[PDB]
């Protein structure tokens, strides 16, 4: 079997293997990369994901997310408080002050302990899912506004057509901005674009060993875990690197730089922050593969977790049974 470690692999597609997405993520898989949960792709030298970032400032924020922290330096949940809408303009300038920039590090190991070590103590502002792309029209490759679409897959695959649509979403980050340990709904995969700006650490632990972390979940936010089945889906707990070695739970990390994308692989759990301003683009897609992730996925039905209109259908196609008790979590 190949990758039998679960490492992050890293690949550097030619401008001709760039040509075909589909392809490309089963020639990764082939080589084992899906055995980490998570993947880096730089893009041929010839690639540009569009000419600048100059006009980009207008964008809305419309509901800009404090990120405040309890528990302990390792072990937190965070919680979201709306703000006041701003512009990418206005957050850029709010990213770089004082308050919220980034402090003098040596590298991104120093920036890590930095983090881990201080993020609870403060309440970076993340404008996260912003319904938007700044993919050029004329980008034809890697495209993530010109994706096969989730439905079409499942159609493709299963015989079914179902209603949903499937488009990316912008997010404008800043120091110590966080998201969550979570997988994504339904298990899909997703691709990231990190377009501008500072970088993104992540971590992630392999498929196979997705459990183990889901019972150390359980233990370190015990009244979460009474309250529901899947907590993880609230995408609210964070457990640091250095918590999950003292408890033999299996992960790798690396650092995602600007003009980089990242894969997800079906139930690889992931979690991560930005290291300064930054604006990455990301969406969820299936393959071939997914579907059986999909059919065995978990579901929040406690009624935090809230989801795209999209996800009704692939419960109810997938995962039948599920569906009666998870649309009443949806309403
Ligand atoms: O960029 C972020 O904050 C979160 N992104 C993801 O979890 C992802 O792309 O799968
Ligand atoms: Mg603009
Ligand atoms: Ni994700
Ligand atoms: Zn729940």
């Amino acid at each position: 079997a190949q990758n039998p470690n679960c490492n992050i692999m890293i690949f550097h597609p030619t401008k001709e293997e760039f040509n075909d997405f589909d392809k490309y993520i089963a020639y990764m898989e082939s080589q084992g990369a899906h055995r980490a949960g998570l993947a880096k792709i730089i893009p041929p030298k010839e690639w540009k994901a569009r000419e600048t970032y100059d006009n980009i400032s207008e964008i809305l924020i419309a509901t800009p997310l404090q990120q405040v922290a309890s528990g302990r330096a390792g072990v937190f949940t965070q919680y979201h408080k709306k703000k006041k809408a701003m512009t990418v303009g206005e957050y850029r300038h709010l990213a770089n002050s004082k308050k919220y920039q980034t402090p003098p590090h040596q590298n991104f190991e120093d920036l890590e302990r930095k983090y881990w070590k201080n993020r609870i103590y403060n309440s970076p502002i993340y404008g996260a899912d912003i319904s938007g792309s700044l993919f050029d029209e004329n980008t034809k490759q890697w495209n993530l506004g010109h994706l096969g679409t989730i439905q079409d897959l499942l159609e493709k695959e299963c015989g079914v057509v179902i209603e949903g649509v499937n488009t990316p979403y912008l997010y404008f980050g800043m120091w110590k901005t966080t998201f969550a340990w979570h997988t994504e709904d339904m298990d899909l995969y997703s691709i990231n674009y990190l377009h501008l700006g500072e970088p993104k650490t992540w971590y992630v632990v392999p498929p196979e060993h997705g459990q183990r972390l889901e019972r150390l979940a359980r233990e370190l936010f015990p009244g979460s875990s009474r309250g529901c089945g899947a907590f993880l889906r609230h995408k609210v707990a964070l457990i640091s690197p250095t918590v999950l070695k003292e408890n033999g739970i299996p992960f790798n990390r690396i650092t995602q730089e600007a003009g980089e994308f990242m894969v997800t692989f079906p139930y690889g759990y992931h979690a991560g922050f930005n290291h300064g301003f930054n604006c990455a683009e990301a969406i969820n897609f299936a393959t071939p593969r997914w579907i059986d992730y999909g059919k065995m996925a978990s579901q929040c039905s406690c009624g935090e977790a809230r989801v795209t209109f999209s996800m009704d259908a692939f419960v109810r196609i997938l995962q039948p049974e599920r569906y009666d008790l998870w649309k009443r979590g949806q309403d």
